[PDB]
């Protein structure tokens, strides 16, 4: 009867399509249709919203191909009559500064960002890497928050569990996928003939995949490679080939967890008044590699592998 959507700016990834997913199954448990649209783009995003509008959706979930986008979203919604909730990427301001005003649903990144940090050198120590011949590939989306917090967690992990500061590098990509990240870890890969080993930091699973993919390229070996992705459900397709890579494991989320309960809180906020918190934090992660990660897949109901 009622209509919700759920707007996700990349529906090519498993992390949105899992998402989406769960919040089909919200839908079914309290008895609403969820309008599935990909929002690419600042100019599809704001379609999309009038789109929803026709189609007499009362509220919509949505991960925003643009912080910057956030005043444009709100002011829209509010003319439709329309209630808003953030999942993943938080609103901006103009100056950058977040609209708290806005109920956000996203992952602990600071938090999830050193794990990924301590996991790399934890490998690079189970290798038994000379320091002084490794680097840290450190690719970068500083314009993106939630990115941000990762990277910079992961770096200060690294830093703090007594990696060189010196040794790390890091390349702003200009788009959040493989392509994007490939094209930024050529630059430096070039630029650092000296480094016989290294740590790819990524905000998530495409990003590090790009910079694994552009070092086998360069001539690196798997062994001399470590890359941890952050997502997990983005990671199974390389998880699952016959030959280990560069690309070691995957921190895995709850992106069930961010589908499904984004969407139960619009409901009860549309439904029934109940004003959603301002901030909910997802602290779930576990790590999964070529071994377990059939196992931890199954056991978090994600199945398939
Ligand atoms: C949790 C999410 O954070 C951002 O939205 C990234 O672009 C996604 O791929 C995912 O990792």
């Amino acid at each position: 009867n009622l209509k919700l959507g759920f707007l996700v700016k990349q529906p090519e990834e498993p992390w949105f399509q899992t998402e989406w997913k769960f919040a089909d199954k919200a839908g079914k448990d309290l008895g609403f249709e969820v309008i599935k649209i990909a929002v690419p783009d600042g100019e599809k995003t704001l379609n999309a919203i009038d789109s929803l509008a026709a189609s007499g959706a009362k509220g919509f979930v949505i991960c925003t191909p643009d912080p910057k986008l956030g005043s444009a979203i709100v002011a829209k919604a509010r003319g439709y009559d329309m209630k808003v909730i953030a999942v993943d990427d938080q609103f901006v301001n103009a100056k950058g500064k977040p609209m708290d005003t806005v109920p956000l649903v996203m992952m602990a990144a600071t938090k999830i960002g050193e794990r990924q940090g301590q996991e790399l050198y934890k490998e690079m120590q189970k290798r038994g890497w000379d320091v002084k011949e490794s680097a840290v590939m450190a690719i970068t989306a500083n314009e993106l928050d939630t990115a941000r917090r990762r990277t910079t967690g992961s770096m200060d992990a690294l830093k703090a569990a007594g990696f060189p500061e010196k040794q790390i590098y890091q390349v702003p990509t200009k788009s959040n996928d493989i392509p994007g990240a490939f094209d930024a870890a050529n630059s430096m890969l070039v630029q650092h003939p000296e480094v016989k080993h290294w740590l790819i930091v990524g905000m998530n699973d495409s990003t590090v995949l790009g910079g694994v993919r552009a070092t086998e390229g360069q001539g690196f070996k798997a062994a001399d490679i470590i890359g941890i992705g952050i997502n997990g459900v983005d990671a199974v397709s390389e998880l699952s080939k016959a030959q280990a890579t560069g690309f070691y494991g995957s921190l895995l989320g709850s992106p069930d967890v961010h589908g499904y309960k984004s969407s139960e809180m619009l409901y009860n906020w549309v439904a029934k008044d109940v004003e959603p918190p301002k901030f909910t934090e997802v602290t779930d992660v576990v790590l999964i590699t070529r071994d377990n990660f059939k196992e931890e897949l199954e056991k978090k109901g994600l199945g398939g592998k």
